[PDB]
């Protein structure tokens, strides 16, 4: 309960898609894998490309703004270090370097009593 996005909502539902929502992948900035990451600029650029903000800012707070929803958050290299998550804030770089994951924190149905798929 109490959802406090109304909108953002409608974003997530969005990158919660491949189609038409976002597509993360592995960069390799500066080491790891990084499975299931999506490039800062990627994202503000989706943001825009959604209708969802006007230019680089407007993404670059909606952006900062799933973060703090609990559906992404910063990963290595760039934007990372003095990460906080207390006020909305504006924690987001609009850059291809910058990296960001969705946060497995958050509406996330799970196999419980029903159909569920099979394995590899």
């Amino acid at each position: 309960g109490s959802s406090g996005s109304s909108g953002l909502h409608r974003i997530v539902d969005k990158m919660h898609d491949t189609s038409t929502g976002i597509r993360p992948s592995p960069n390799m900035e500066q080491g790891s894998t990084y499975k299931k990451t999506f490039l800062g600029s990627s994202l503000v650029d989706w943001l825009i490309s959604s209708n969802f903000a006007a230019s680089r800012l407007e993404a670059v707070t909606l952006a900062s703004m799933l973060m703090e929803e609990n559906f992404l958050r910063p990963v290595g290299v760039r934007s990372m270090g003095a990460i906080r998550s207390g006020d909305l804030a504006e924690q987001f770089l609009d850059d291809s370097t910058a990296l960001y994951t969705f946060a497995e924190s958050y509406k996330k149905k799970v196999s419980s009593k029903e159909s569920g798929p099979s394995s590899g």
